[PDB]
């Protein structure tokens, strides 16, 4: 499934913010407009068992451009929050369940 990163209004929002997805499905987020975005899993709101640097970006790696791709596929049941490190006191958050 598509997350986009950065609305079309220029917003700093992950499109959607929150959503459900079934154990390993492929979540691929897809830079929109706004730049700049990258996607990184806290760890500190993940399910326990979880290791974030598996699934997350390095904060140095920055998408500058329209279409860029970051996937992801998740093994582990439950809550994860992932968040854009520039925008992260913007409030570019959002949350996956797994399920
Ligand atoms: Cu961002």
């Amino acid at each position: 499934v598509d997350v986009l990163l950065g609305a079309d209004d220029g917003s700093l929002a992950f499109v959607p913010s929150e959503f459900s997805v079934p154990a390993g499905e492929k979540i691929v987020f897809k830079n929109n407009a706004g730049f700049p975005h990258n996607v990184l899993f806290d760890e500190d709101a993940v399910p326990s068992g979880v290791d974030v640097s598996k699934i997350s970006m390095s904060e140095e790696d920055l998408l500058n451009a329209k279409g860029e791709t970051f996937e992801v596929a998740l093994s582990d049941k439950g809550e994860y929050t992932f968040y854009c490190s520039p925008h992260q006191g913007a409030g570019m958050v959002g949350k996956v369940i797994v399920n």
